[PDB]
């Protein structure tokens, strides 16, 4: 055998599920799954969710929604032969959408989700995913062109780079993970998001996941090249973070810093004993929280955007030559 079968709207191969439905946690199973994913390509396609407009725990039921969607879905692919355009094909989801998308893409992926916690305590290996919103609210703040290259330093299963790829024009992604457990999901992450963005029928930019240590040396000069860094540093610690600050302070004029630990103090004042310090060549600005979002410390969700700006360096030598 038994098995329930979904069509692309765009006549991919079609998602094939086992009977019975799997469940992903206590909140997630693949019979919500389905009708979520109905509904998401009825917001694609108009005359479909005309033609859609009850029981997860029968068989039978779930194959009447799947076949009623499978039929829909023929008269749909019938209408674009005759004098109806096609639904155009090489867009970008909707954050609706992409968020639906994600969701699914971890659910195949992240097979045994506790296993990611697996890591030592109190080390720069700790790991935690931020959130879909925090990523939405950089991608609409931080605007990012084709002239862009977005790193994702210790992208764990890759998440990141998935949400930014599917809703940006860079040239580039890239998450780099030196974690053995983090960095294996990120492989099927990266094949069941091709699959699925395919499946939809929506576009994302190129994007790379990669094993690697992002202290290495061949990142130092990548790092140099990068425009816009995502670091989720909250645990990393302070050795790591100076060293992060020592392969910062070659980025290009304007590069950003989007972080959960500030690289140099917010009230940073150059003068005569800090001239060493990250300080001197960048902005640094809380980004706004968003409404209601609470830490585990009680406190808003805190996240950093620095931008390198050595005027304030230069500016600080200018007035060195006067009173
Ligand atoms: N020091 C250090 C290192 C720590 N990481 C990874 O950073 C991650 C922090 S969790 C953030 C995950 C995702 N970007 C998110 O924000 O949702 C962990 O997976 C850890 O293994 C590294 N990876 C590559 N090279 C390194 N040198 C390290």
């Amino acid at each position: 055998k038994l098995e329930l079968r979904l069509k692309s709207p765009v006549g991919a191969e079609p998602a094939v599920y086992p009977w019975p439905l799997p469940v992903y946690d206590k909140h997630h199973d693949a019979a919500h799954e389905i009708i979520e994913t109905i509904r998401w390509v009825c917001e694609e396609i108009p005359d479909l969710k005309l033609a859609m407009e009850y029981d997860t725990k029968s068989f039978e039921s779930m194959q009447r929604l799947c076949d009623k969607y499978n039929r829909a879905i023929d008269s749909i692919h019938q209408l674009w032969k005759g004098t109806t355009q096609p639904m155009k094909l090489n867009t970008r989801p909707s954050t609706g959408l992409l968020r639906h998308i994600l969701q699914q893409v971890y659910n195949h992926s992240v097979t045994d989700p506790e296993k990611l916690n697996n890591y030592e305590p109190f080390s720069p290996e700790v790991y935690g995913e931020t959130s879909f919103d925090l990523v939405a609210q950089m991608i609409d703040e931080i605007k990012m062109t084709d002239d862009d290259l977005f790193v994702d330093l210790g992208s764990g299963v890759g998440q990141v780079v998935l949400q930014v790829a599917a809703a940006t024009n860079c040239k580039h992604h890239y998450g780099v993970e030196k974690a053995d457990i983090p960095a294996k999901y990120a492989e099927t992450m990266d094949r069941e998001f091709r699959k699925w963005m395919k499946w939809y029928g929506k576009k994302h930019a190129e994007y790379t996941l990669e094993r690697g240590d992002f202290l290495s040396e061949e990142w130092r000069e990548r790092i140099a090249n990068t425009s816009v860094i995502f670091v989720n540093n909250f645990a990393f610690g302070p050795e790591v973070d100076h060293q992060l600050k020592e392969r910062f302070a070659n980025m290009k004029e304007g590069g950003r810093i989007v972080s959960s630990k500030p690289f140099a103090p917010l009230n940073f004042r150059i003068n005569s004993r800090n001239l060493s310090d990250i300080g001197t060549i960048m902005r640094v600005v809380e980004l706004s929280p968003l409404k209601g979002s609470v830490s585990w410390t009680g406190k808003p969700v805190s996240y950093y955007l620095h931008t390198i700006d050595r005027t304030i360096l230069e500016n600080y030598f200018s007035s060195l030559k006067n009173p």
